[PDB]
């Protein structure tokens, strides 16, 4: 007792314990257990960081304050330091000697309570070249006789996995569940605790700041539990605003600072648009339309979803956007998404649904069940989302995956959460789910038989409905049906590819100019409505790169200069030179 | 009473210690009661309260505030889920029979299978029921359980395997919250082999995880939501007259769920589609939620009545239930609102009025 | 890393659980970030709150060395804890935070360095900086809820191109002193860009610097005839090629000749069907001339025609003439849908998982090769 436990009453007398607020029924039942005749040993079990240790030390704090029923008055709770207890037990019997001496001291006191934090650790305290003769059994007979009182604290998992193993020790304690408090209890706890943090960080918290901290930590941080994550938000806000007086920012911590802390912790695009975040969102449709020609309404839908997200009008809990892009090949379905990722400056999560042809490939997405060979790997999808919570999720050619795999995205779109094999949950509320497919293509490109050609516009939707279950479609933000590229779009695509080729050549230090009629001839040569834009890339490659490759590989353009490409009219041929 | 209740509701210790602990805690409680000198005998009510607090289960509460909570539960839910009253009625009656003590022997509070077209309040009624009771909500998306060997994920890996020390998720959750609402979403999309776990649970209210530990489901409401049988109900027959395909819905459900599984259910509540007035109420609900979102930004909003009617007429889709209304309201309101909140008039200001003209059926905006 | 360093400093000055956790992919610079915080403290490039603070890197080996005689490890650990508590101005840096969840005494196996430290961290008594990769974190560290709760998660993200360029600029003098070689700015930028484009198995601030160091080391092995030189873009290209398997600038050698006479060297082996040799040579030339695709295979060709016309022979001869391996797959063996699992592997939890995929592994082992799909109509 001299130097192995710390007097918690002494701490509360010197203010070393943060004050216990609320927890009325919990502490009342802890006292009730303490007042039993036999096995008066309460065990505080609960989630990690919900106030179990807080309750245990707040009992002694209340004793010092005297706001306790007049049966635990003058009782002194001591926190056991197992670490220092085991320090010098090098020789046989030292541990048992010191432990039993402390035990008989506690027996003689008849007023003290021994609080053992993380009591699940005492299932072994030294069997070094020996048997079960450690503290796990030394403490057993004293509890059953009701001579001493011990308070335990452990999480549900550690309890179930370690403490429940020894039924003899397990039955000597009274399990008490410390549940996570609700909103009002948490904000009141913060109200009672924040004087100390204001003192430590030399700041002031507004009431709205505290309420916002509570609500945001609730709806944005799903890693931890309320009474600790809220005060963590508070502490980090205090520290940040305390580091600001380098420019003499002696002021209160308003709501905006709380949102800064929450966004920097949860890695979310918060803190209201502002600065230029507004400029970037403003001309995003432009920066995309200059790289994706035609199919502008897809860019419109994407930008509207992103703005609604940043404007605070997003969904309560859903991905930023859940889009199904369907249309013929080579019309920019994946390109608009990749360019959106590059424009926003965030991560692109590309997944090739063609690799998920079989039903049993779901385990590749979410991980293998426990006990199996691939358990230690987790799942690819959820791991990627957890690593990059703010990103764009691209699922290429979802019609190629097994029709059953869609049921994962079902829950992902509906709730924005996905649980891997470890019970961990990925947060999809900050991702844009975009799925590309060629579903309605073959049905729209059909030939009517009869004297009257029919309207086949609805056939793309018919095919998509036949492929995707009604509940899967019912969770999509919108289905943007892409149309084929028109000839002016083809000219613009040819120009974009010319710019790409020019960049490639500038890398080699040579310049290229292509006459306008040459561009027109290339467009008229390569245009194929049924195949979109890839034939343009192919024809441009064949017509320009191959002659250019020969010219620069074999001397004529080695460290060359200007490439002179123009079109003649008699043969529709191109010119070349240095 | 101490003996009987410690037997029936404590299953972690052995009888000669269970009863002694019940009696000792009752004595300590009656000894702490006389802070106002109420040194009394231990009545049956005190023993019942002690065991209910030990078993973490609800006691007799026909007088407390939760009696009123149960009194107005059906209405406090009907204000959030419009139509489909029979589901709310069944849920409330099951919760009452459990709380009234006139419950099932050792079964869960209620075992209900919710089936019907998508986009209706099958899962939403469950979320709002968990909120209205203030009890934990355990959500399990059975779509993550397509393979038959994912049962190991539910109940844990057998001893002598890599995933043993983690334990099952379902049993661990129920251990953490013995009084909760258990939501199993899209169970027909899980592997049909998984249904046998639910067989065992529904019949006995108990479940043994990998550690031989038994989870107690007697105080957990079991609600499972499916979209099974919907294809037939909405499938058009060929002929001059269409048939009620509800018989086909029943046939499909029986195809998917073995006879004993259907026998271990409290009821199968067939959710209906949403009517037009129900659509109007849904529009009102979503507009209220949008108004809350805007007030978070400091923007008041007023939407006219005929604008509401026009939104409902534009978004009404019988096949998809209430979900299309979300998109309709989204595009028709949030888009101009997002523009005005980002690079427009509604930056730190509100008073946005939306009204419908009759020449173009368009919306008004602005300060 | 001023943003991340500022986040770390903000975390350290907190009242409770003021223990930042540097989480990031390997090679990103987590250990580098901690030791550079120490370095800037030495140079005073810190806010006054962290000034005059001493960071200690905790060694686990020497801490557990010889800790027989139950209590030796505990006594030693508590002695370290007491020295740090008395210092009141020290931060303990644990390079591998996921490795302190076990400290022997498997009998019982509970009183380890993890449970020994939780009271200190929860009380805000001591400041410790951790570091771990993402998978180690999520599979080893975060499993201990109470320990993960006492640490503040900081994501150390992969830097950008220009950030990498500046990092290499700042690190260059040490590599110069080590190799006695000098780097040109164009060479550094080329190293960064080529490492991004062609090296796929590492992350920027550890693979661009890898190219820099290896170029310096090889140019240090050039003065066997005393070829004293600075590192130009050419050496960088050679280095990045030794991993990408195709040099871009070495084409100024006889590689130009091999390209030029390739069509003929094939025509002497494949008679007729000149169109195929022409197409293949044009594709390979466009690739080697830098005009090829930046994210596509060198060439994707479908050869169709009657039997015995040289469809398979021309590809084998092309592989021979180029000196590259022939990754040969017969699509008649993949006549069934489920056979794709041979090419890509089985999902986790299934019998063939640990084997991997045939095609992907063959490609990874041979980054530069010709892929032949015999009888594709049979798959
Ligand atoms: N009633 C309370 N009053 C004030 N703070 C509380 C209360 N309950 C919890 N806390 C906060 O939680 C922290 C203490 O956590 P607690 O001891 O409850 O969990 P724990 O013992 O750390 O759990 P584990 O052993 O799983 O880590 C304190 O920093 C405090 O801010
Ligand atoms: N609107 C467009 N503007 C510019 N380039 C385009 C456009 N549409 C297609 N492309 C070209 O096509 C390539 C990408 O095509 P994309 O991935 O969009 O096809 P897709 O719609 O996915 O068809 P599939 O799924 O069948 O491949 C780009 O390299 C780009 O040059
Ligand atoms: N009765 C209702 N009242 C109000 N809103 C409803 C109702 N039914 C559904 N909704 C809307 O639908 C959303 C919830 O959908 P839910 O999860 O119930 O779909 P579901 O029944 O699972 O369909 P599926 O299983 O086919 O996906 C809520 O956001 C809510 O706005
Ligand atoms: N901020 C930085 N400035 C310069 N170089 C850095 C920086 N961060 C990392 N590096 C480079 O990375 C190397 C050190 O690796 P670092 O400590 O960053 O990660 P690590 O210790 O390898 O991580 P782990 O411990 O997980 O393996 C150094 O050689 C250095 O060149
Ligand atoms: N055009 C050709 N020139 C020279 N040899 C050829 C030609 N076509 C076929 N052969 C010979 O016939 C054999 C079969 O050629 P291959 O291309 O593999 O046939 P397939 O097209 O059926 O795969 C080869 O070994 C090759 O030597």
């Amino acid at each position: 007792m001299e130097n192995f436990t710390t007097n918690l009453n002494q701490l509360a007398r010197v203010g070393g314990i943060d004050p216990l607020i609320g927890r009325e029924k919990e502490l009342e039942r802890a006292i009730q257990v303490l007042c039993r005749r036999r096995k008066n040993n309460p065990l505080l079990v609960g989630e990690s960081g919900v106030g179990k240790t807080a309750i245990a030390e707040g009992l002694a704090w209340r004793i010092v304050q005297g706001d306790v029923p007049e049966v635990m008055a003058d009782c002194t709770i001591y926190s056991l330091d197992i670490g220092s207890l085991l320090a010098g037990t090098k020789y046989r019997g030292d541990f048992e000697k010191r432990f039993k001496a402390l035990l008989k001291q506690l027996e003689q006191d008849t007023n003290s309570i021994l609080f053992i934090d993380e009591i699940h650790t005492i299932i072994g305290a030294g069997a070094a070249s020996g048997g079960q003769v450690d503290a796990a059994n030394l403490i057993k007979p004293l509890l059953s006789s009701g001579k001493i009182r011990v308070i335990g604290s452990t999480t549900y998992q550690e309890f179930s996995n370690i403490f429940e193993k020894d039924r003899a020790l397990a039955r000597r304690f009274q399990k008490i569940d410390i549940t996570e408090p609700s909103i009002e209890e948490t904000v009141q706890i913060i109200n009672g605790l924040k004087p100390k943090y204001e003192a430590h960080h030399d700041v002031r918290y507004t009431a709205k700041a505290v309420r916002a901290a509570v609500e945001l930590a609730v709806k944005y941080i799903n890693d931890r539990h309320l009474p600790d994550k809220a005060i963590d938000v508070i502490d980090e806000a205090g520290a940040r605003a305390r580091l600001m007086p380098v420019s003499k920012r002696k002021k209160t911590v308003n709501v905006a600072d709380i949102e800064s802390v929450v966004a920097r912790i949860a890695r979310i695009p918060e803190k209201s648009v502002s600065q230029s975040d507004r400029d970037t969102l403003k001309n995003l449709g432009d920066r995309l339309k200059m790289l994706v020609f035609g199919q502008d309404k897809a860019i419109e839908a994407l930008t509207e979803a992103i703005k609604m997200a940043r404007a605070g009008l997003g969904h309560e809990h859903k991905p930023v956007g859940s889009f199904l892009f369907a249309g013929p090949t080579g019309v920019g379905k994946t390109e608009v998404t990749v360019q959106l990722s590059k424009a926003l400056g965030i991560e692109l999560l590309r997944f090739d649904m063609s690799e998920y042809m079989e039903r049993h490939t779901v385990s590749r997405l979410i991980g293998a069940p426990p006990g199996y060979v691939g358990f230690d790997q987790g799942g690819l999808l959820t791991d990627a989302v957890i690593k990059h919570p703010h990103a764009v999720l691209l699922l290429d050619e979802i019609e190629k995956a097994h029709p059953d795999v869609f049921n994962i995205l079902l829950q992902v779109m509906d709730n924005g959460t996905l649980t891997d094999n470890n019970g961990r949950k990925a947060d999809f509320r900050n991702v844009v789910l975009v799925m590309t497919t060629n579903a309605g293509v073959r049905e729209t490109e059909r030939k009517s038989i009869g004297l009257i050609h029919q309207d086949n516009s609805t056939d793309a939707m018919e095919e998509i409905k036949k492929i995707f279950t009604p509940e899967f479609r019912n969770r999509l933000d919108n289905i943007i049906w892409f149309d084929h590229l028109s000839t002016d779009v083809i000219h613009q695509v040819v120009d974009k590819f010319i710019v790409e080729l020019q960049v490639q050549l500038d890398q080699k230090g040579v310049s290229l100019e292509v006459s306008q009629e040459a561009r027109n001839w290339l467009a008229e040569k390569g245009y194929d409505r049924a195949m979109g834009a890839r034939p343009m890339a192919r024809v441009i490659q064949d017509n320009l790169k191959k002659p250019l490759a020969n010219e620069l590989l074999f001397g004529s353009l080695v460290d060359g200069g200007q490439v002179t490409v123009a079109l003649d009219k008699e043969k529709n041929e191109l010119t070349y030179g240095f």
